[PDB]
């Protein structure tokens, strides 16, 4: 069989996707394989999941999708291969909630936290940030549990799958909450000064800007507001008259409910409703995560090259992330602005533009999203992460032979 990622721009070398049906099978398979990479739901856009020729590509799809809510402790134990859509549905039905979700819920929890996946909100950490414990099947088949408080915990959650197979994760939860989603159109870049930009991004619990980099300024602003919090007037852009899709010209029916209609957290945090279940997408993605104080300068750098960006762009999404404790989180150690690009699926045309964008963002210490397309050289990458050395030492300790290190990870650490 031919295995690809979700977008289909990456075809893996493996002629079979190993899907052990028991933990006993899994441990034995790992112990007996020379090199392993796990495939989650394939929502990466590069060779991060590629095991190389003769490497084993393994999935947790054949294992039970455990979602075990502890309502007294407000925690949930989840299989690595569980996706957020089922996780959310389950914890919500128990009166509890996550503090954030990605744009689309049909992604593996283990895969998501492995690369620094995040939503938006100035006080909201990455998805990895609620993880209090990870259970790993290590290179020899044995289980290692690492929990918050361990000196190694900082490299254990966002690990690029390079420590071993995450078989379970435990996550902290809060009481279930309701949210409204208010959409606005045409937020000008002109006059968007440091103070106004801060106001706009803090205007609701989670806020995204979208643009096509065509007409100056921003096409859409999405305020995802918690109904248990104040919402002030938003004078900066016009309220949307119709239901919007972040990509101009795409079906708004796919999207979560707008016009300020209250609904549960897990039906408002994603941009796409649970019913929207694409088996592939005709897109590429890149994303660059920078110190939040550089947001306006970075936005102005994009604006000044927007004729270059636009022709290969579906939409650009601007978000915020609170500083991450995970050593390889692109949000590590600093409050962060994120600039994401959903490109047309045309690798040959997009790569030149990616290199050009990267050159423009270089002075802003832009860290690329590990799951997305980037061309930043390995040496520059290492210079961007203060605690990368400590990650490398943790991987060496837990995986001395580099069973879980592929070409992608090797380049990173080199
Ligand atoms: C396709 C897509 C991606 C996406 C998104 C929306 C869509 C439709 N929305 C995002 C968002 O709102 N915010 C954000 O920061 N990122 C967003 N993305 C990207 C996506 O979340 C990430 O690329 C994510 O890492 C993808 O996870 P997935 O599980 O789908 O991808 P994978 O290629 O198969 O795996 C990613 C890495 O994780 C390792 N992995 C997977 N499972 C395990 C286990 N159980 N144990 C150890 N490692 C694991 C893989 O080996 C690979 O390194
Ligand atoms: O990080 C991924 C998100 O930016 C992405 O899924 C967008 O929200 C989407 O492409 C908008 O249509």
């Amino acid at each position: 069989i031919t295995v690809t990622n979700w977008a289909g721009n990456i075809t893996y070398t493996a002629k079979e996707l190993l899907r052990p049906h028991s933990l006993d099978a899994l441990r034995a398979l790992v112990a007996d394989s020379a090199r392993v990479r796990v495939l989650g739901s394939g929502h990466s856009f590069n060779e991060i999941a590629e095991p190389g020729d003769g490497g084993v590509l393994l999935s947790l799809a054949g294992l039970p999708s455990v979602v075990d809510v502890d309502t007294a402790a407000r925690t949930v134990r989840v299989g690595g291969g569980v996706r957020y859509a089922e996780l959310a549905r389950v914890v919500h039905a128990r009166g509890l909630a996550l503090p954030n979700m990605a744009s689309l819920p049909h992604i593996s929890v283990a895969g998501s936290v492995a690369t620094g996946t995040h939503g938006s909100g100035v006080g909201n950490g990455s998805l990895a940030s609620v993880v209090r414990e990870v259970e790993l099947v290590t290179a020899d088949g044995s289980t290692v549990v690492i929990a918050r408080g361990d000196e190694r915990f900082g490299g254990a959650v966002t690990s690029l799958g390079a420590l071993g197979v995450v078989t379970s994760l435990t996550l902290d939860l809060e009481p279930a909450y309701e949210m409204e989603q208010h959409v606005f159109t045409e937020l000008p870049l002109a006059g968007l000064d440091p103070a106004t930009f801060e106001t706009v991004m803090a205007a609701a619990y989670s806020v995204s800007l979208f643009t096509d980099w065509r007409a100056p300024g921003f096409r859409q602003v999405w305020l995802k507001r918690r109904t248990d919090r104040p919402l002030d007037g938003f004078p900066y852009a016009a309220p949307a008259a119709e239901k919007m899709h972040p990509v101009p010209g795409m079906p708004a029916v796919n999207c979560t409910e707008q016009f300020g209609v209250p609904g549960p957290w897990h039906e408002r945090l994603p941009h796409f409703r649970a019913e929207f279940t694409p088996s592939s997408g005709a897109e590429l993605q890149s994303e660059y995560l920078m110190p939040r104080e550089h947001a306006l300068a970075a936005l102005h750098a994009m604006d000044a090259i927007r004729e270059t960006l636009a022709p290969v762009l579906q939409t650009c999404e601007i978000r915020t992330v609170a500083a991450d404790a995970q050593w390889l989180s692109p949000a590590y150690g600093r409050d962060t602005v994120a600039a994401h690009f959903t490109w047309v699926e045309d690798t040959a045309a997009v790569l030149p533009v990616v290199r050009r964008l990267e050159e423009a963002l270089v002075p802003f210490a832009a860290r690329p999203h590990w799951g997305k397309v980037f061309t930043v050289p390995a040496g520059e990458l290492r210079a961007l992460y203060p605690r990368l050395a400590d990650f490398g030492a943790l991987a060496g300790a837990l995986d001395p032979a580099g069973k879980f290190t592929n070409a992608f990870v090797r380049g990173v650490l080199a």
